[PDB]
Formats: C-alpha cells, sequence, structure tokens
C-alpha cells in the first residue's frame, strides 16, 4: 500500500454525528502528502452549526499519511491495510464530561483516500465545556501510541489531547482506539512505536458557513 502514498493524494472525509441528541454532518476535502507526514484540510458543517467544539473532532476526522522514517516502514500498519482500507474505532473520554463513540472506513475510492464516520456522543453536561462551547480553538496532543493487536491482524493506539478552556485551564480527552483491516490480505503489524503530531487550526477568511481548516503534519518515532 505504500506505492499509493508517493506523492499527493485526495482524501475526502464525511462524517455523521450526534451528541447528546443534537445530530449533524460535516464534510470536509483536502490532500495529503506522506512523504512530508503532511495534511491540509477545509471541514465544512453541511447541516448548520455543530453542536460541539471544532477542535474536539479534530482526531476523528487519516494516519495512513504519517510520514514513517525509512527505519521504521515495515512498521507502518496504516499504508499496508491500503487500498483495501481498515476500520477505525474508538472511544474518546472527555474528562468529567462525556464521551465520544467513533466508527470509521478509511479506504481509497479511485485515487482519493476516504474516510467515512459515524460517532456518537452521550453522557455529556449541558454546561460542560464541550455543550457549552468553552474551548479555545486549537489543542495539544501527546505521542500518540501504537501496539500490535495480534488477535485481530490489527493495532490498539492509546493517547492524550489536552483541550484548552477559556478560563486558562484543560480538559483532557483520553483516547482509546483499535484498527482492523477491511480485507484479508496481509498487514504490517508493528513493534511499540508512537507518532508525534502538530496542528494548526484556522479560518477560511471567506467562509460564512461553520467550518474549520486544518494544516497538520505527523511523524512516526521510538524506534
Ligand atoms: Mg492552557
Ligand atoms: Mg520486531
Amino acid at each position: 500500500g505504500e506505492e499509493l502514498f508517493t506523492g499527493v493524494v485526495p482524501i475526502l472525509v464525511e462524517l455523521d454525528g450526534d451528541v447528546n441528541g443534537h445530530k449533524f454532518s460535516v464534510s470536509g476535502e483536502g490532500e495529503g502528502d506522506a512523504t512530508y507526514g503532511k495534511l491540509t484540510l477545509k471541514f465544512i458543517c453541511t447541516t448548520g452549526k455543530l453542536p460541539v467544539p471544532w477542535p474536539t473532532l479534530v482526531t476523528t476526522f487519516v494516519q495512513c499519511f504519517s510520514r514513517y522514517p525509512d527505519h521504521m516502514k515495515r512498521h507502518d500498519f496504516f499504508k499496508s491495510a491500503m487500498p483495501e482500507g481498515y476500520v477505525q474505532e474508538r472511544t474518546i473520554f472527555f474528562k468529567d464530561d462525556g464521551n465520544y463513540k467513533t466508527r470509521a472506513e478509511v479506504k481509497f475510492e479511485g485515487d482519493t483516500l476516504v474516510n467515512r464516520i459515524e460517532l456518537k456522543g452521550i453522557d455529556f453536561k449541558e454546561d460542560g465545556n464541550i455543550l457549552g462551547h468553552k474551548l479555545e480553538y486549537n489543542y495539544n496532543s501527546g505521542n500518540v501510541y501504537i501496539m500490535a493487536d495480534k488477535q485481530k491482524n490489527g493495532i490498539k493506539v492509546n493517547f492524550k489531547i489536552r483541550h484548552n478552556i477559556e478560563d486558562g485551564s484543560v480538559q483532557l480527552a483520553d483516547h482509546y482506539q483499535q484498527n482492523t483491516p477491511i480485507g484479508d490480505g496481509p498487514v504490517l503489524l508493528p513493534d511499540n512505536h508512537y507518532l508525534s503530531c502538530q496542528s494548526a487550526l484556522s479560518k477560511d477568511p471567506n467562509e460564512k458557513r461553520d467550518h474549520m481548516v486544518l494544516l497538520e503534519f505527523v511523524t512516526a518515532a521510538g524506534i
């Protein structure tokens, strides 16, 4: 699958979400260049206003675009599953608040890498940092720890994201994730390692719909 990633690849993201009963959808488009661990995308809420803050959705919205150094290429599960793809499931625990459960399918459609997601959020507090919209339009992430899951011919991944609250405080989002191949073909099952990421959220000055522009860089390491 690595060969599929040598140049710039278009990406499409489609998400249907329901958080405490608030339903919404988001469409995103952009491109990824795995040689540089780089992605650029613009997301738009197609049903109106997003009911949760945009930064809470970044991680849900394509780790196959991570740059794996030559010496670690044999640990790159993500690209090895393509084009058939993989299912990525998560539970994201917002400290002292609700949780998101997501299921996505990541695969190629033609020359485009597609990430289709279903998200369900429950137990959020009506006036917590999420539904109350008290988060700043940014975040800080920890290392993304990856390990093999032989039993499922996949990987297990865990990490934390620290959301910044408007009052100067922090809201932790603990991520638990599993990825399993869609195809029956061989995949790379890796030794333990981690991804290091950074991103920048911005707005399209000329855009009136609720949206987010994202620039993100990710590199594998720890080997
Ligand atoms: Mg802070
Ligand atoms: Mg080994």
